[PDB]
């Protein structure tokens, strides 16, 4: 429930960072791709962030 966003800071700024940041991505998804558009960002850094951390021992 609760509200329809954790911060218009954070659901209004970043996430209409200049429209044209956030246009010149809708030049690689076609819907269907807009939803992993957020699984597809952390997968990335979620990868480079333990892996570059401590790379497994």
């Amino acid at each position: 429930g609760s509200k329809k966003k954790d911060n218009l800071l954070f659901g209004s700024i970043i996430s209409a960072v200049d429209p044209v940041a956030v246009l010149a991505v809708f030049e690689e998804i076609h819907i269907n791709e807009l939803l992993h558009i957020l699984v597809f960002g952390e997968s990335l850094l979620n990868d480079a962030v333990t892996v570059v951390l401590y790379k497994k021992k």
